[PDB]
């Protein structure tokens, strides 16, 4: 009632929030056995993201013998592309003093080869249905890798989730995507790629519990707070995240916060809400507009302070 | 005739280089005395770029015990402002965890208000006039500052300096100041405020070394470089080092070529290791004018500057490397 770990995959596109996500779970072995990552070419660029990944794994099996996990890029494509600025944190962080101990990188270059050949889409598909117990997706890029599991598999993958933990949309707040061709309704999660985000929200045989922007507005990233992970530089995990923090300093804590509701649960409420996916090609697509029968559990109020405690005592485990 | 060590100011604009920079410059105590630190509100936002100065002192001055020195923010104001996205560098640096361990934080704390009250113009006058030695200026922001020195106290001023080894212009290459206004072929120093460059490039009383795109052209920051750190990561100054790096890595390639370079840092190393490039020296009309062309600074004649040509990159790559061991 403890001490059985969670057993969870992180569906990633790699930006700075995604990766803290990736520290919040694997750091906490006892509620947490991360058992593969995906790596989507969204927020980033794949190679980039699938490079940092790999080297946080192996940070991690080092100094705490985590163990290690496949790791595969999706072939998945974008409907629409997310800015190119955007996309190059990943390559930053590839180039970080931190993600280059010379141990790490001498162990990633002896597993990279194996976990090239995966296919990001199939792995997923494999390490859920092969599972002893039902997993966990957490999923902090798009939804294209749920989708094309679903689709493929159906009741074979769907059975095996115990339940999804996404970040994406925006229901009772405007969302994010600004662009000349749209109206600022819709996040960049859903827009990336609306109607798999459509297949899985709406999925009738799986648990959706939602991050949109109605939370996550309520945990930016501010120099107050990361300038707290100084008092903790001598841990390798405090460099981590304060300096992805650090080159952030709104940017929100996204992806970080829906990792952080896998740990404590009790982090935020959830309120049923049934959604009507707008996949249009007009200015509003990409919404996820209140349709009835519920979709997704939507976080509401997450504590900033379980939050906070949670991120500060992660970064000090090593 | 070899053992001695230069005096130096350092009169920066508080971007990643400029730091970089810096940390050379401190962490080589038998080659350089740092006396003090002017901070520029030009490529920075001018209180980040003070705290940083800052930190960057007291952190040295923890590891190696290098002296505490007086740093102070010059009310210098631009002819052409610089992009805000590029400003925001130190403010990121300000709250990295390399930059607030606690003891740094709290020396910082306490030797602040004696440096806030500092005018940036008027102590580095004041710190190259009193100096027993004549100083090294080293320049890696706009020209403002020894402008306003010259100006204001003349020989008084230019007679205790040794040398100004300034990082600006574009002499034989384009430049980078491309806007909508301008034609590509000034470089941005110059174009922060070209009547200063104009000043003090031609000032017939004194030696100013001159590191333009020429020059720092060859010297881009690469990933595979960048990645030698790594390494080196039990270092805070590589930490440091390292991590201003990395984070100015992908510009290369988002920006088609147009790479975020060593600038400053390899001006920097000049003062370290003079033989690091060859100096032509070359006459310069500095181009104040507000077409398109404003802080070109093209060939005019008898010399203003000795322009650093061919810098030996191995050179440069080892003099950061041992710079970043030292603590
Ligand atoms: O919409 C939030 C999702 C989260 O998964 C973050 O990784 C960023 N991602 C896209 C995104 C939206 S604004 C924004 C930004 O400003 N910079 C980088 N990425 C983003
Ligand atoms: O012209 C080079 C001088 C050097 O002193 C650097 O500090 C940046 N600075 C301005 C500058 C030019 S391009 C560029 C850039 O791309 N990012 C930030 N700063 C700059
Ligand atoms: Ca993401
Ligand atoms: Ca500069
Ligand atoms: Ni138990
Ligand atoms: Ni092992
Ligand atoms: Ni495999
Ligand atoms: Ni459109
Ligand atoms: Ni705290
Ligand atoms: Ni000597
Ligand atoms: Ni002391
Ligand atoms: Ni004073
Ligand atoms: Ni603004
Ligand atoms: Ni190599
Ligand atoms: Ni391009």
């Amino acid at each position: 009632g403890s001490h059985m770990a969670k057993t969870v995959i992180l569906d990633h596109d790699g930006n700075k929030d995604d990766f803290v996500a990736m520290i919040l779970l694997l750091s906490n072995p006892k509620k947490v056995n991360l058992i593969g990552c995906i790596c989507t070419d969204a927020d980033c660029f794949v190679e980039n993201g699938f490079d940092v990944t790999g080297k946080i794994m192996c940070a991690m099996h080092r100094l705490i013998k985590t163990p290690l996990f496949p790791i595969g890029k999706s072939t998945a494509t974008a409907v629409n592309a997310f800015p190119t600025e955007w996309r190059f944190s990943a390559k930053n962080l590839d180039d970080m003093p931190f993600l280059n101990i010379v141990e790490d990188v001498a162990l990633w270059e002896k597993l990279k080869p194996e976990n090239e050949a995966h296919n990001g889409q199939q792995l997923l598909a494999d390490l859920v249905m092969k599972s002893k117990e039902k997993v966990t997706v957490c999923v902090t890029g798009p939804l294209s890798n749920m989708a094309w599991c679903i689709e493929k598999y159906g009741e074979a993958f769907t059975s095996k989730v115990e339940e999804c933990v996404i970040m994406g949309g925006a229901v009772d707040v405007g969302g994010n995507v600004f662009l000349p061709t749209t109206d600022g309704s819709a996040e960049w999660n859903i827009y990336w790629d609306p109607p798999a985000a459509k297949k899985v929200l709406c999925c009738p045989n799986i648990r959706c519990v939602l991050f949109s922007l109605d939370a996550t507005n309520t945990v930016p990233v501010r120099s107050v707070d990361v300038k707290g992970f100084g008092a903790q530089n001598q841990y390798l995990l405090s460099q981590m995240v304060g300096t992805m923090w650090a080159m952030s300093t709104a940017y929100y804590a996204w992806d970080a916060l829906t990792a952080a509701y896998i740990l404590e649960p009790t982090i935020a409420t959830l309120e049923p809400v049934a959604l009507d996916v707008d996949v249009s090609k007009g200015k509003s697509e990409g919404r996820t507009p209140r349709a009835g029968k519920p979709c997704v559990h939507v976080a509401r109020n997450p504590s900033k302070q379980m939050f906070h405690d949670l991120v500060f005592a992660s970064t000090r485990v090593c």
